[PDB]
């Protein structure tokens, strides 16, 4: 029933990670905005939901795992099991959107967003439906061995401002940014 979003940050070249962690350093106030539109849900006595892979759960730090507030489903085709700490188990990005209607999510799960890695990006950027990619753009390039897909600008719209997200570019470590939100209907 709720919203279908990614949320990501990403350097000039597409980096998203490397060697199992973020490109640039910790951008303290860049974390608390992700952690802001992840976790406040639209209906009152619901829980967003996060879809992440494997590696991504494995890079948030330990103590900030399950992130709090949130439902945490993690993607793997191998594990057995949840990895300890997580609420859920899928095996495909399909499968898990199938979890969130069903009883046991349906009355719990708000807001649905996709935080990582490349290939679910991926996969849901081309999801049919209404989607929204909220983008921070990290102003520098940075060596990467893990990369954003290419956003599609005709299929993908830029908002030109948005409730709640300032428009103004941010700077955090002598690290400029900015954060956008890209839109389609279909
Ligand atoms: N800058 C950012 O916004 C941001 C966001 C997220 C991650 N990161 C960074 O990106 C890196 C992690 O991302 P990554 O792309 O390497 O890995 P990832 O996608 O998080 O994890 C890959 C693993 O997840 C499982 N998986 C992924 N998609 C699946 C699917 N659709 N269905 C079932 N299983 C799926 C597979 O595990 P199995 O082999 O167990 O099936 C796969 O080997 C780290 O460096 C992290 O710090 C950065
Ligand atoms: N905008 C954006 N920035 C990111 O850094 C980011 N990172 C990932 C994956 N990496 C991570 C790593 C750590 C935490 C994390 O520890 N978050 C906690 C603490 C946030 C804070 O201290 O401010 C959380 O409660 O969300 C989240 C995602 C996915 N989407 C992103 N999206």
């Amino acid at each position: 029933v709720g919203s279908l979003n990614c949320i990501v940050a990403v350097s000039q070249n597409m980096g998203i990670g490397k060697n199992g962690d973020l490109p640039w350093p910790p951008l303290r106030n860049e974390f608390r905005y992700f952690q802001r539109m992840t976790t406040t849900s639209s209906v009152e006595g619901k829980q967003n939901l996060v879809i992440m892979g494997k590696k991504t759960w494995f890079s948030i730090p330990e103590k900030n795992r399950p992130l709090k507030g949130r439902i945490n489903l993690v993607l793997s085709r191998e594990l057995k099991e949840p990895p300890q700490g997580a609420h859920f188990l899928s095996r495909s990005l399909d499968d898990a959107l199938k979890l969130t209607e069903q009883p046991e999510l349906a009355n719990k799960v708000d807001m649905v967003w996709i935080v990582g890695g490349s290939s679910v990006y991926k996969e849901a950027m081309n999801h049919p439906g209404h989607l929204k990619l909220f983008v921070t753009r990290i102003m520098q390039d940075f060596e990467s061995d893990t990369f954003f897909p290419e956003i599609d600008l005709e299929k993908y719209k830029l908002l030109p401002e948005y409730p709640g997200v300032l428009s103004d570019v941010q700077e955090e470590k002598g690290i400029k940014y900015k954060f956008e939100v890209y839109e389609k209907n279909d």
